[PDB]
DNA sequence: TTAAATTTTGCATACGATCGATTAATTTTTGAGTGTGTTTTTTTTTTTTTT
């Protein structure tokens, strides 16, 4: 999420998963990736989904 | 010595030259009337992301 510099609104931003939505996601260096960075792509990997609740916007 | 022909000179007069009085276009102004733009943004605080 981020806050546009017109009206000063938060407005969602697609990230690395959104832009493979049916397609293939591919990371290189598993391992040395930071955990925070590593794991926080469990409801993408299981789910399917991405949920937010942040800055107002679920 | 005296009378007629002739050409000159003064004067009146009519016609053009030139300035002046008047006057009609014109075109610039004449502000008068009218349409319209206008306050003004402002750091400060929250939340998030990366560092």
């Amino acid at each position: 999420v981020r806050k546009d510099p017109i009206t000063k609104e938060w407005t969602l931003e697609g990230g690395a998963l959104v832009l493979a939505d049916k397609g293939v996601c591919l990371i290189d260096e598993f391992d040395k990736m930071n955990d925070q960075d590593r794991t926080s792509i469990h409801e993408a990997m299981e789910q399917q989904s991405i949920s937010i609740s942040k800055a107002g916007i679920v």
